[PDB]
């Protein structure tokens, strides 16, 4: 009963494959439903076309900001700021999908996918989801990182939605 998305990841512009994702909305509806809408499009605006700003091999992917595509924009379904709704949920390995912030109660579109067990940042960023399939596909996009973050080539998402 918990949705599924699929993001279609593109690597200047090639076709590389297709993550999915389970969203916890048994435990995180408000978040999750943010997540759900933004890649379905359905309010309008959503992270179709948008890209990858930041991967640190061994750390996490980073995306979500469709308005500036650099990690200073984004905004959520219910408007440009949300609250940090619950921390139920652990960084418990690779895998995990989690909201990015600027401090307490500062979610908007931006989040990461972690590619290694971060556990300092629990009690600090909101967990909402888990990848389903294609972690080799992150683990592919991973190899596009670099230490400060910046990527070698524009990792984007070319289609992205619900299954």
């Amino acid at each position: 009963v918990n949705p599924t998305v699929f993001f279609d990841i593109a690597v200047d512009g090639e076709p590389l494959g297709r993550v999915s994702f389970e969203l916890f909305a048994d435990k995180v509806p408000k978040t999750a439903e943010n997540f759900r809408a933004l890649s379905t499009g359905e309010k309008g605006f959503g992270y179709k076309g948008s890209c990858f700003h930041r991967i640190i091999p061994g750390f996490m992917c980073q995306g979500g900001d469709f308005t500036r595509h650099n990690g200073t924009g984004g905004k959520s379904i219910y408007g440009e700021k949300f609250e940090d709704e619950n921390f139920i949920l652990k960084h418990t390995g690779p895998g995990i999908l989690s909201m990015a912030n600027a401090g307490p109660n500062t979610n908007g579109s931006q989040f990461f996918i972690c590619t290694a067990k971060t556990e300092w940042l629990d009690g600090k960023h909101v967990v909402f989801g888990k990848v389903k399939e294609g972690m080799n596909i992150v683990e592919a996009m991973e190899r596009f990182g670099s230490r400060n973050g910046k990527t070698s080539k524009k990792i984007t998402i070319a289609d992205c939605g619900q299954l």
